[PDB]
Parts: structure tokens; sequence; C-alpha cells
């Protein structure tokens, strides 16, 4: 019979966490090939570890692109610039073993699950403890690219645990974790101080959250002390191992593809786009105040072997989970092809998303965001 | 308004899937290590791709393992032992980048989950998926169906109900490797007998299985060449396939390669122990545990307990996480000295996933906090 | 007192040896660029050992060319093509760490370059040498047209004359060749397969029956088997058998590499020009054997040094500085000069990166040229 | 029909230069293995270029010894310690890729030389031994303070007019080639090197005689060197081989010597040329002397051995009587070299640079002049 408060946590990183690095250079190569063949098929993972890019895997292009410069160039516009911050993009190693060699009615390239979220508690249809974290990542950059908090290096960690109600709808924001990479002419005091003002007190005004930041938040910057060498140095970073800062922060279910270096092809992003393209407009359209979309496909097969709309009893106008997903089912084209021509995906717009999330971006203006087929899904619906 | 059946998938793959050879090479170093050192501290990542093994990470170790020979036995094991299968554990490149002191960690989120849909405790998408690519894998080695490779890939679709539990299996799709002498037709025949309905009647799931089933038997046609060779492999890239399916939220954080002072693996493990115990407990049908922590705090900054309304005894997921509270000690070298997690024990689970192994004896899969729990909440 | 009969030995290796698959993939490389953009600057260091190929090093290019599979296609040619005989073109890695940013022109390096040639054989080669890359571009040979079966790539010869007091060879005294090969066949059968089709014909074809009469000692794989090669067990590196390219150790050498350079770099040019230089000094009848060291300062067109020697088989009473001085007056030793007289600027060097840089009668190369002999005699007022 | 004046050159290079930076990287790993197992079977390659290190090879031993600790220590004693000078020991990459009773045969086939010449007082000729000094001052003094504003990479090289009798003359010619500070020029460089690194070392050398007039000196005659080790110079192990030997007045076998224990004998039978050569020269039996030595794989006893001593034989001896004198006084099987120069020792990270020959800051017993007395008696000599 005793109760305890339900906590719930999300986190997020900056584009100089060594796996965000690996996220960046893998997209950094796919939009340069996209810019001059986009019919480009692209499967390339980075790893980065002490002094190390080792770029691998598989393109099938006619464009020229020169790696090793795509990637000095993307390290030092990250800020690794230097053996002082753990990593110089002008003098670390840089090696490519990539292989070159060996219409909606095109099969699956893969099998897999994609899973797709939204909901309306934030204007951008996020969940509020990846949103917060997301900014707060965002700004921890912000502060340092601008000067706004000089002496910052570009590796951190952002983190927000809420309290939710019985009824598993964030309640209060309980603590706040930020790490960040900084010069050794600055000490933990100081950061605390600059973290608190500039990054999370601009944050919580700047995403309109005072009503849920009220009486005793618990703040803990760089709680374990100093972070001078940060990046690579001292670590190991893989392409596709931040999976859930890129998607909804565990508020989602997740079916364990990833995003970065991979082409529109590859469903495991394409078919994740369309997911949140679908929960979005099943939102925007009023049937559900949150919705997630499971798709599933067979490699060879167009059209999906499965579909699995959720809406956690928010369903709106008496419709059940059965009857929104027969809607989906008119509505939305989810063979691989017809996704990526609706969807208008061969562009080089994917570098953008490597870091701060793919989803719920008000900086971009990404197509899977698009609350275009809100009209479509009331009209089959038979709403107003 | 017109219905549609609502239809959930998960997928497995076979040891010889390029993302598992990597998460069995790091945890075969981590299994090594903690053989001659408990105490070693280990966060060793693998890449591969065409004829290349790319070991990198860093150690923290007095033990010392011989590396190279190490991923080549693996390899062999696996069955990558020729060109002619496309990756060779005698002949490929073996390259180390693993820093072994300075010279010059406890966050992030993690969940865990059960169900009593199972005897093991585990969704029926994400067990089905891999009991087939376990199969998969035992017909080659024990000879049951010749001419196959160890390359492979399950995926298993259900039909679910209003309520959001499985009604019926809908869809299989089994991807194998195999040797140019079969073709699809006859790998639809031998799998169909000695993989797929032999894993329906070893599971028991017969009344799940009547009726029109999709069987999808290498729908994409000959699969001659695979593992690393056109198609490169990195640790921590199945982590769906690892735990839960997809059935269960995941907090991003990858298990292989990672000693036990981790909590992207102990706390995960913990959430497993946690879950099933509440379930075991008969306070659920299923339950979904998330923990978090916050550098510096050995407690968890989070906990959040959730049942999907199958609560029973009238309690709340708030009354059942009090309990948890005063039952589990979630700081991270409780949960380590309480599942005895400091042994050589992770190889096995860099494949066919680390939960409701019925052919493992896991500490996380232990329900011996049932008396405990239903003590804290005052009942029977 | 004792005497004692001076032995001097000279080795050659298969393309199949790991040092030159390096070689071959790194002048394969500069052959491609050259190919699409004549004016590419190209240092390329191969690296090969079990399973994998590392290639490094800077370009400067306008061509694109495809380095993987043009790796994959020569490791193929060579015959490495399965994990069966230990590295296999198709299945192997392939790792690339490329950085990819008129007679006045200074040198690119300092550096010493040495050039040699001697009338004892017809190509102007010394004959251990001579005979030693015969030895082993024959044992490649009856391999890819199957005179021998079960061989594989790998392979070293190795050859020993006698040498009379004056320094000149007077008889074969040892042959040695170690190839790879097939489990099913042993020692013995490589022993009376190599001796007939190998070491017999070749002996016949270079027409030295009147060096081979007599017992010559022959070691026909001495250690026992050997059936795993390349690079698997032997780490190769580009520019590990310098001597092996040049003369066998007859000559001198200032220790630069050839193969994954272009010609703007004097270890490669320079080396060429006194081949050039000395092949012509003894075609003009100025000597019996030449050797000519030739040296350069960075950013400098005229070396700072060159040096002749013909060790005593000088005509017509001239010193070695009195062949010099026409050699000064004949030969533009600035690079660039060197590049335009010998038309440098082509895909000719894949073809140079086994079985030897000099002396080849199968190739056409530039620096084999006697087309200076009329204009040392003229710069000597010989007749 | 006039003359123009023979010009000989030599060259080294510093610590810091890539090539060498792999040879010392090789040796240090040799050593490593060699302190803690005497017989650890080592051929190990490394491999340089822009931010990383590749060590490559084969080791049969007992020993552990920690590869990557070792390596950033190396290069962090050469100087290469930041992004600035162009690689840091303590951030590059460093990736390993290492697969793990006299008539005991020779494990290669090959040929090996060895040269000794008394016209130095370390028995090596004149324009290798004046290259190594520069080199080794020019290290000593960036490392000692002497000459601020230096960084690691550098080259020298020497031009010796020589006489009718193949003798060098006169210097002619000096190039120093330096990485350094962008804060410093060429002029600066000129000044500072003309007298701490060339001017001290012709008279640490005692040749003011041979450097009299006019001495053409070119120091960093290309302009500025600001980057230099294996960023945009790629090094390998065994790329400096005329360096490390007699800087081209001798003849070579082609056989590198670092990352390999004494078992090969592209070391072993060169080191044991060395030794031969030397005591031939300190027995009084030649002014110079050149030997080739030969191996076949299974085989203890050499396929190959021939004196050179270029008509300096004195006594009355010819080069086949010096000969017949070397067979009966040295066992050159190569059980026999490693045990007679006791080489199973940690001796060679030492070699790595400014050469294996003629080493007077090293004790190396290939240097060893305690055979003379061996070949006098054995050509019934005084
Ligand atoms: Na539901
Ligand atoms: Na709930
Ligand atoms: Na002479
Ligand atoms: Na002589």
């Amino acid at each position: 019979q005793p109760t305890a408060v339900r906590l719930f946590t999300s986190e997020s990183v900056t584009e100089g966490h060594p796996d965000k690095i690996c996220d960046a250079i893998s997209d950094t190569i796919l939009d340069a090939l996209l810019e001059k063949d986009p019919q480009s098929r692209v499967a390339v993972e980075t790893v980065v570890t002490t002094g190390i890019v080792h770029v691998v895997g598989e393109v099938r292009t006619s464009a020229y692109v020169a790696i090793p410069q795509l990637v000095r160039n993307k390290l030092i516009e990250i800020g690794f610039n230097s053996s002082e911050v753990g990593f110089d993009g002008r003098t670390c190693g840089v090696s490519v073993s990539i292989g070159e060699q060996s219409d909606d009615r095109a099969g699956a390239g893969d099998q897999g699950l994609m899973f797709g979220y939204a909901t309306n508690e934030t204007e951008e249809y996020m969940p509020l403890p990846i949103a917060l974290a997301h900014r707060l990542s965002r700004r921890l950059t912000q502060v340092r690219k601008e000067g706004i908090v000089p002496h910052l290096r570009p590796d951190g960690k952002t983190q927000v645990t809420f309290a939710y109600d019985a009824q598993d709808r964030p309640s209060h924001l309980d603590t706040v974790v930020i790490s960040t990479q900084h010069d050794p002419e600055v000490d933990r005091a100081w950061l605390e101080t600059q973290l608190r003002e500039h990054v999370i007190d601009w944050v919580i005004k700047d995403a309109g959250i005072e009503d849920l930041a009220t009486g005793e938040i618990t703040v803990l910057i760089n709680p374990s002390g100093s972070f001078i060498l940060g990046g690579p140095m001292g670590d190991a970073g893989l392409t596709g191992r931040k999976i859930i800062v890129d998607t909804y922060g565990g508020m989602a279910r997740h079916g364990g593809g990833a995003f970065s270096g991979k082409d529109p092809s590859k469903v495991d992003r394409s078919a994740a786009y369309a997911m949140r393209w679908v929960a979005k407009n099943i939102v925007a359209a009023g049937l559900a105040d949150r919705a997630e979309v499971q798709v599933a496909y067979a490699i060879g097969r167009a059209k999906p072997v499965g579909l699995y709309v959720e809406t956690f009893d928010t369903n709106k106008e008496g419709l059940s989970d059965e009857q929104i997903q027969a809607a989906v089912l008119e509505v939305f084209d989810l063979r691989p092809a017809a996704i990526i021509r609706e969807l208008d995906l061969l562009r080089p717009i994917y570098a953008d998303t490597a870091a701060y999330g793919h989803f719920g971006r008000t900086d971009l203006d990404l197509p899977w965001e698009a609350i275009d087929r809100v009209d479509e899904l009331r009209a089959a619906l038979k709403l107003a």
C-alpha cells in the first residue's frame, strides 16, 4: 500500500560525443555522394578511437568524393582541431575500407521492424524528456560555438529525469545532469554557475516549461569533476550506437536499426521516417494524444508483412487502434519506393540529422515532419 | 468504420550474422580476461568487413590474453573457415587498437521486461524468432540440413488482439546463407520441416500455428556469400535482438564487450531480474521497468514501473515500485555482488538473446525475490 | 699460404614473394594514375600481412582510380585467389590511408643514386643477378603456363659463382630455388621437375653451359614443405627488395626504393639515369664495367655529386676523371631533363616491380637505350 | 682529354625521420621481448603515416610486452609530442597486427656485406661517419637546448672530393634539412647550424684539414620545414638500409636489420661481416676490406664468402689468402655468431638511428678487434 513516485529519464549527447562523431561522418559521406548521384547506394560505418578514424562498408555510386578530406573537415567543424583537446582532424589517422563493386513495386532490401512515435505534449510532437535533453545538448554546443560560455570543448552529455503521474504523463522536472568537456583554464565550480545560467535556465524559458521546473530541481554539472580530454581519446565510438538519442529517448519502442550512413533504400531509415510521419499525422488529425506505430518488411517484398498502431487509450472520436490502422492502410503507401518518392528522400539532407535527433527538429525542414495527411485520415474515418 | 488486424513483428539473427560476430568476439575477449582477472575493466568494440577484424577500445587488466588467436578460433567455431564461404578465421586480417593504460561512468537509462505469456517469461514474437535462429544454426552444425552457411536472419509476425496480446502466428521469414549446390525451393522444403515445424512443436505453440501461415524462405533468392564480405558488422548493432525484440522499450546501451561495472549491462540485467520477479510474484502479467543513474550517485536517480493495466492484487504501479525499492538494492556494486557477475559467462549471451535462455543458467533469470516482494506488499 | 676460392652470390624472388607483391601494387596504382594524369605526384607504400593489404601515402592527381579493385585484381593475376594458397584477392582486407591534398625545377629530395653496367652479358648485367632473375622469371613461367603443376606463387632463387683473382665470374657453384607448392607434391618431386624445367632450361636459354660444367650444388626447397605462402606469416613492405631490383649486390646502392614513386622522385629517376649513363660508358668502349654515383640537394636542379668508377677496366688510356668530364658534357642530370630525355611520364612501371628494373630483354625501357655512344666518343675526340 | 673531380656522397637522418621512427619502434619492441625472453623470435615491421602507427609481423615468445605503451613512449622520447609538430605519441593511433647444436640451419637464404677502413678511428668511411656525426649533433642541439626552435625530423648529407686512388681529399658540400618552429626561418637556421652543428662536428671529428677553403653549405635549401615526421612522408621499417650500414661506400645484400631477432641472418651475418672486415683491417692485412657472406635456408655453413681489399692488401697476401685465414679463425654458422657475439641481449634499440657500425657511443660486440692475433697466427705473421 506504500507508493513511490515514478521517475522517467532520457539523455542526449553533443556532436562531439565519439558515437555522434561517427554518425556525423557517416551522414557527411552519404550527403556528399547524394549531392552528385541521388541514386547512390550507401552503407558506410565509421569507427573512431584514440588518433584513428576508420570508415568501412559498401557504396554503389557514379560520384567521386574525397573521403579523407570530408572526414578531416567534419572533425574541424565539430571542434576537434588539436592534440590538446584529445583529437585533431588536421593530423589524425583516416583509413578507408569501402567496397565499390560486388517503380513502387521494388522489394524491401532487408527484413526488419521500425517504430515511429508522436505526442501532442510538445509543439514539435515529441516526448518532453527527450525534447528537453536535446534542447540542453543543442544549447551546450551553441554556447561554445558562439562564445556565450568560453573555454568549452566539444564532448558532452545531457540527462533529464521527470516525475510522472499514475496516467503515465510528465508531472515535474526532477533532475538535470550536464557534463561538458572544457579547457583546463576553467574548473567545475565556474562551469556549474555558467551552465546553470546559460544552458539550463535559458532552455527552461526557451522551451516554455517554467510550470514544470518550480521548486527543488536537482542539478548536477560535471559531477565526476575535470573533463579535459574527450571525443575518441581513450575511448571508442561507432556509427549507430546512439539509436535511442536519435529517436524518442526511450519513450517509444525501437526496432534496432541505425540511421546514419544508410541511403534511403534502407528500410531501417526510410520506414522509421515513414512511421514518424504516420504517427505525427494520427496525432495532428486529432485521433489520439500519443501514437506509436510499428511497421515490418521481408527482403524482396514491397508491402509490409506487419503494421501495429498503439495510442495507449488516448484514442479519440470513439475509434479503436484497429479502426485507426485501417485508415492508415487506406491513406499511406508504405512500399519503400513510395516512401522515398512521397517524402522526396533522395537529397543531401542527412548530415543535419546525425546529432540532436532525427525527429521534432524545428531548426530543420524535414519531410517526415509534414502534417499534410491530416485531411485524408479524417476523410477515411468519415470525420469532419 | 473499418478495422484492420494489428500485426507485431520481432527478429533474430544467427551467430554468423556480421553484427553478432562482433558481439561474440567482444564478449569472447571479455570472458578470457574475466577468467584470469575478475576485476578486469573492458570496453572492447569489434568491427568486421571484407577480410578484416578490427578490435578497438580500452582494457584495465592484470590478465594476459592472446586476442588474435581468440578471434581466429571464434570465427572458426561460428563456421567461417574458408574464402569459399566468404570469410576465414585462419587467414583473415586481425588488427588490435586497444589501450591498456591512460599514461598521461554510472549514467544513462536501462529497461527490463517480463511477461508470463511464455514459460521463460519472454514475449512470444522474440521467443519464437530466437528459437528459429538457434534451430537454424543447430541444423547446420548437426548436419540435420546440409549445405548451410553460418549467416542467417529470422523474423516472426503475430496477429494481436484489441487488448495488445498475441492471438496467432501470421508470417515467418527465414533467410539463410547456403552452398551454391542448393536453391530457394530446396531450402523451403528443408527449413519448413527441420526448422519451422520442429520449433513450433518444441515451443508447444501448435494452437497458435493452425490455418494459413505465410512462410518466406530466402524470399530474395540465393544467399551464397554472407558474413562480413559486402556486409560490415559492428558490436552493439543488434541491441533489440539482444533484449525483447521491440516489445520492450530500450535505453540505447549495448551489452557486448563491456565488463559488469558498466550499468549499460549490469542495470539492464538487474531490470530483467526485477521485472521477472514482479510477474513471478503474481503482481502483474507483464512488467517493464526503467532505471537510470546520475554520475557520482550510487543509488539510481530514476525508476519507472509499468504493468500496462495487467496489475493484480489491487496494486498500482506506484505501489509495486515502492515494494521494488524496499526489496532490491539497485546500487551497481550491490547488483554485481547479488548476481555474482564477475564470472566468464558472457560469450554465451552474445547470440540468441540475453534473456529467457533455457539453455543457460544466468543469475538475472532467478525468481528468488518473489517471497520478499509479496511480504513487502503484505500479501499471502 | 693456403688459398680459398672467392664465391659471390645474388638472389631474386617471384612476383608472389610478399615484398614484391607490395612493389607490384604500389606500381600498379602509379601506372593507373599516370594513364589518366601523366603529371600525377605519387608516393604510395603497400604493406601486406595475414589477410590484409594496407596502402598508405600521398598522391596529387586529377585522375580517379578505384584502388581496392586494382589491388584485388593484381593479387588474382599473381595467383593469390584462395584461402587454400594463404591469400585471396577476392576476399582479403584492403585498407587505404592516402592523403590527396621547366628543366630548372629543383630535386624534390636529397639523396644518392648508383647505376652500373658490365659487358659480361648482352643485357649489360652482372651474371649472378642476371641468372637469379632468369630463374625467378622461369619459376613463375612454369606455374602460369603449367609446365610444372602443383606450384604456388611465392618463390626465391639464389645463385653463387666462383670468382677469379681479378674479380670476374669463373663458374656456377650453387643454385638455390625455394617454391611454394600444393601439399600433393614433395621436395623429391620438385627437385626432378625444377632441375629439368627451370635450372637446366635457363642455363641453356642464357647460353652459360661453358660456366655450368662439372659439379653444381642444387638446393631445391632445402628447409622442407612450402605450402603456405605470400603475406600469411611473412609480412611484406614496398621497397624491401632494393638489391633484387637493381644489380643483386654487384653494385653499390644509395638506399632509395623505386616502386610507388612517380618520376619526380630522384630515388627512381636518377637511378634510372645512372643506369643509362653506365650502359653508354660501356657501350661506347670506355670500360668493361662502370659504376656511377649521382647525388642531389633538395631544391637544387644540378647534382651536388657525381662519381665514376670503372675498376681499372678503363680503355684508351682514359682515367675515371676523364670519363666523368665526358659524361658531364653529354648528359643533363637535372631531374626535369632526365624525365624529358627518357620520356618517363608514362604507365610503364608495374612491369618493373618484379624480376628487376635493369637488363630487361622482355621490356623496352628508355634507360636501357645505348643512344649516347656517339656523343661520349665525340666528347673524348675518339673516332 | 679534360678531367672532372669525382665527388662521393653519403647521407644520414635523425631519429625523427619517419623511416627511422619505424626502425626505432621495431627495435624497441625487439629489445622489450629479449629483456624478458632471450629466445624470442621476432619479425616486426612498423608503418607510420598521418596520425597512425601500424605494427605488423610475427613473434614467438613467452614474454608479455605492452606494445601500444612502448610505441607512444618512444614517439615521446623522439620529440613527437603535439599535433603542432605534426605527430603526438600521446594521442596518435596505434594498431597491432602481430601473429603469435651449432649446425642449426639458416632461417632464410640471402647475401650480407661487411666493411672496414682505417681512414677513421672508428674504422668507418669518412662520408657516412661525418653524415652520422651531423645527424646525431642536430638531434643533440635540439634535445639539450643548444639551438632552440628545432623539431625532430631532419636529414644530413656530405659530398667529398675524392682523389684518383678512390680516397677522400676535401669536404665539398654539406646539406642539412631540419624541421623547425615557424618563429625561425632558413637564415636564422643557417647561422645557428653552421656554428653549433657543422663547425662543432668538424672540430669534434678532427677533420679541419679536409674542411679548408670553400665549402658549399646548404641549410633548408628548399625553404620552410614546419610539419615533419609521418605527416605527408609515410615511413616503413627497413627503408634506410644504406644509412644503417656504410652510406653507399660498401655493397649491400638488401636485408633490413630492425625488428629482427639475431636468428635472422640478414642481421647477425651482416654484424659478423663487420666483425670480420674490422679484424682484417685491425690485423694490418689491408687498409680497406669488404666481405660478402651468403646462406641457403636449411644449411648452417655459408654457401658463399667473398673477400675484397681493393688492392690495399699488405704483407704480400692475396684476398684468396686472407679469405683462407678468415675461414680458419671465424665460425660463420648462425648459432656460432649468436654465441661468440652474445647477441641475445636487448642492445638493438640503440642501433636503430645513427648507424649500426662504428658506434663509439655504444659497446657493440661486432666492433671488437679481438680476432687480430688468430688472423696473424693463421697467416704465419709476427
Ligand atoms: Na493498447
Ligand atoms: Na500505465
Ligand atoms: Na678506382
Ligand atoms: Na679485387
